[PDB]
């Protein structure tokens, strides 16, 4: 099955379009928390077009060998509004199995009002199946270059707090939080918020 989805708003596109990583957004108020947008990298990773994905829950990538003890951790993150990174067996449109390092994280619309989920998928090769640990090592090194306030804002954003919540936690304005976020993105060459949440969760700071 599949539901018809409203074209994505600009903030949805801003979350994923410039990520070099397969990135998606879902809307949990729609039937079966379906995908409402995918980037180009997601089509290149999986072979599915945007028309084939949007309106469906992302578990269409699952197949015979997919680990329910790992997908349950995603289910838990979605229910608790917390980020989860697991490495699960998935299947491309042509039936090619691949190990998917998938991040599912809470994210907010550009008014900091309603909750959505972002998804970030990286292929782990059968060749180099410990690639996950190499991405963790890189992430940890990058985050150690951040100033203390930048690290604090990064941690709380990646933990799933909206900017208004980060602002309340640190005694700042939303504007000041958005400024610190932008400087982290510029310093670490991160294209989108999905890319920022991913290095935070890879490192284990969220
Ligand atoms: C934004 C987002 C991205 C997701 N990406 C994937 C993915 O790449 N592969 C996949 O198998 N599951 C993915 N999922 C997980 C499924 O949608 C689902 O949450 C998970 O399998 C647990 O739910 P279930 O027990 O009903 O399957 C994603 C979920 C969301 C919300
Ligand atoms: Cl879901
Ligand atoms: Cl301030
Ligand atoms: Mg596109
Ligand atoms: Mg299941
Ligand atoms: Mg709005």
């Amino acid at each position: 099955t599949r539901v018809e989805v409203q074209p994505p708003a600009q903030w949805v596109l801003d979350l994923i379009e410039a990520s070099p990583i397969a990135s998606v957004v879902s809307d949990p108020r729609l039937a079966d928390n379906p995908l409402i947008a995918i980037n180009q990298a997601f089509t290149d990773l999986t072979g599915y077009s945007e028309e084939e994905c949007v309106g469906r829950n992302c578990r269409f990538l699952a197949g015979s060998g997919t680990e329910p003890w790992l997908t349950d951790k995603i289910r838990q993150g979605v229910r608790e509004h917390k980020p989860v990174l697991v490495e699960i067996l998935n299947y491309k449109k042509d039936g090619t199995p691949f190990r998917n390092a998938v991040l599912v994280a809470p994210i907010y619309d550009d008014d900091d009002e309603l909750l959505y989920f972002l998804g970030s998928q990286v292929e782990v090769d059968d060749d180099q199946p410990n690639m996950g640990m190499a991405r963790r090592e890189r992430a940890a090194e990058m985050l150690k270059t951040l100033s203390p306030r930048q690290l604090e804002v990064t941690t709380l954003v990646a933990s799933g707090l909206r900017n208004k919540e980060v602002a309340a936690r640190l005694g700042l304005s939303e504007k000041t939080v958005k400024m610190h976020r932008g400087l982290v993105m510029e310093k670490l060459n991160l294209k989108t918020s999905a890319d920022l949440v991913r290095i935070a969760v890879e490192a284990g700071i969220a």
